[PDB]
Parts: structure tokens; C-alpha cells; sequence
């Protein structure tokens, strides 16, 4: 057929998937595949469908089919990498992410670098992780989640001043959690900021009354 | 610290023998470096090319791996190893080592890393991907006739004659020419109705590569 039709069908499938209906999304995706059996995007969309229907082996197959095409696959590589990650296939996830990072035109390139840092952490390679988080920030400094990873790593290495800078950077994204609040409390205390320590503690004591962090906060309080 | 001074010196002596073509002699100095520092990545790496040069792939592979055990992210060694893997036709592994090599953006020869990613892509039957890698290599180092030639060939095959010709001319102003490139230049001249070069290249080709498949095709007025 033609790319327009194929692409129209692919988005139809996505729209359905991007809203829970996966058994359905499959009909427009398969139409896309009838038009272009090699469509990397059609196969990738299908991979995410099976991935959603907790069918790992089917998802892996679709992802590999999409990678077989000689097209710009950074997005596909990044999603496959995420998939390999939850499948605990870390070394593989890392390789696909390295390949996804090659595309400088890809809008999510800095997220690809964040993912490289994340996977490096799972592999117990903190030093390369830091490097990857730093590369992500060099592309775009305003990514709270990445700054949080930097703050956490620097904090564990006792490099408190740089850690605080990154934590402050993360804090202006206003997206706390048990982990971020506890890191905030601990940093606040190194810099003797009782106001922040007390404040975050409440958000913790209130938003995550049960969490281990709350316990630690209580014990370090 | 003194021990590192002698080790480094021996590694340089070894690389000098290699560079001078005395491949086998390079081993003496390199084993000394290794006797001083059993885990020296640069000594293992140099020994690796000694073996690679002597067509002893098992030994070369083992030395490349020992060199990377030390520092698994050393771009120079990752690139030499991926280059080795490419020659051994172990494309998946070459690609993987080269992808890791590409991450050191301060590596002076990063342009070579991208050239290698492009060549490996060719063998994986992904010419559009090879092209992107080749363009990255030329952006980092414009003066690479061999990369310009691979670009010219790809563009020619894509019917993108003007960009093809452009890259070809850049390759030509670099010296070399072989059966392959003479034929490519001949076919490009024909497209841009340049009878002079077409007849001239066909000359160098009949003269220097009379037994090549390229000359055979040329005669078929190809």
C-alpha cells in the first residue's frame, strides 16, 4: 500500500493501547502489518501490546522483528531496552540503550542517557551510572528525576555540597516520594536546615506513614 | 612511580617494533612490561595486536579481553578490539564493543570508532544505518578519503548522484584509487557526462587492474 495508511493505522492502534484496550489495538496494528510487513513501528507497537498482556516471549519477538528493519529505531531501541530492563535482562537492556543513544535527532535522547545510568546502577556500576546521568543533564539540565539520581549518588559518596546542588535542582520539579523526602531530610540536616528537615519529615510522616523511610527518619530524627 | 616508568617505556619499545614491521620482536619488550605489571591494559592491548598481526585470533582475543578486564571502558582498546572482531566477521560482538567505545567523547580517534560502526553496519545489511555512522565519522574528521568513498558508494547506489559525486571528489583528492573506486568514478562520470574522466579512469583500470572483475564490467560498458 503506502506509508500514510500504515501510519494512520499505527496511531489508531496506539490510541487504543495508550488507553488500556490492547486486544483491540491489535486489529489496526495488524492492518498496518498487512500493508508493510517490515514496519518497525507496527512491530514495536505490537511488542508493547503483548508486553502489556504479560506475554514476554511474544513481545521480545516483535521487538526483534522491528529491529531487523534498516530504519531509525532509537525510540524502538529505547522501549525494547525498557522491556529488557523489567525482564531483568540488564546487559541486553544496556546494549539496546547504547544503540538508541546514537540518534542525536531523537527528542528523548536525554531520557535514553538517564536509562543508561539506571541500568548501570542495577549492574552495580555506579561510576559509569554517574557519567550517564551527567551526560543526560548536559543535554538538558532541567530533568528532576536525573538530578535526584545524581544527588543520591553524591550523597552516598559523602560529597554533600555537590549532592545538595543536585537535590535543590530536583526539588524545583516539586515531585517528592518516600525516597526523595528522606534524602532531602538527610541533606537538610548536614546543612543544618531544621526547617526543611522538619517540613519534609511531615510530608513523609503524612504521605508515607508506613514506609521504611519514615522509620529511618524517626530513628535519625 | 618508577616501576610504571619502566613498564611504559617497554610498552613504547614494543609498539615501535610493531610499527617498524618487526612483529615477532615486539613480544620481548611487552612481556617485560607485563612481568612488571601483570594487569597493564596497554601491554595486553599491544600484545593483542602482535597476535592479531600474526593471524593468531585466539591469542589476540584473549589479550584483548585481558586488556579490557582492567578497564572495560577504554575507548582506544575497545575500538582496536571491535576492529579485530570485524576482521574476524564477529559483527554482533564488534558492534557491541564499538557502541561502548563511542561513549568516550574525548577519545581523539572517536571518528574511527564511528567509521567502524559504519563498516560493521554494512556487513549487517543496514546501508542506511551505515550511512549515518559514516556521516558522524566525517563530521569529527573531514579528512578521511576512505570514509568519503564509502559515502560515495552508498549515495551512488541510492541514485543520489550529486551528493555521491561530491563525496567521491573528496575521496579522489586524497590520493589512492583501486579497481573498486575507479569503476565507481567511471560510472559517476557517465552520469555527469564527463567523457574525459570516464575514459581516463577506464585506462588506469585496464592498465593496473586488467584482471579485476571491475575491469571486466567496465568493458561491458557498465
Amino acid at each position: 500500500g503506502r506509508d500514510e495508511a500504515r501510519d494512520a493505522y499505527i496511531q489508531l492502534g496506539l490510541g487504543y493501547l495508550q488507553r488500556g484496550n490492547t486486544e483491540q489495538a491489535k486489529v489496526p496494528l495488524r492492518k498496518a502489518l498487512e500493508i508493510d510487513p517490515s514496519s518497525a513501528d507496527a512491530h514495536a507497537a505490537l511488542a508493547v501490546v503483548f508486553q502489556t498482556e504479560m506475554e514476554p516471549k511474544l513481545a521480545d519477538e516483535e521487538y526483534r522483528k522491528a529491529l531487523a528493519s534498516d530504519s531509525r529505531n532509537a525510540r524502538v531501541l529505547n522501549n525494547y531496552g525498557g522491556f529488557l530492563y523489567e525482564q531483568k535482562r540488564y546487559e541486553e537492556a544496556y546494549q539496546r540503550l547504547l544503540e538508541a543513544s546514537q540518534d542525536t535527532l531523537y527528542p528523548e535522547r536525554s531520557r535514553v542517557f538517564e536509562n543508561l545510568g539506571l541500568v548501570s546502577l542495577q549492574m552495580k556500576k555506579p561510576a559509569q551510572a554517574k557519567e550517564y546521568f551527567e551526560k543526560s543533564l548536559r543535554l538538558n539540565r532541567n530533568q528532576p528525576s536525573v538530578a535526584l539520581e545524581m544527588a543520591d549518588l553524591l550523597y552516598k559518596e559523602r560529597e554533600y555540597v555537590p549532592a545538595r546542588q543536585y537535590y535543590d535542582l530536583f526539588a524545583q520539579g516539586g515531585g517528592q516520594n518516600a525516597r526523595s523526602l528522606l534524602l532531602g531530610i538527610r541533606l537538610a540536616k548536614v546543612f543544618e536546615d531544621r526547617d526543611t528537615a522538619a517540613s519534609y519529615g511531615l510530608q513523609l510522616k503524612r504521605l508515607y506513614p508506613g514506609s521504611l523511610e519514615y522509620q529511618e527518619f524517626q530513628a535519625e530524627k
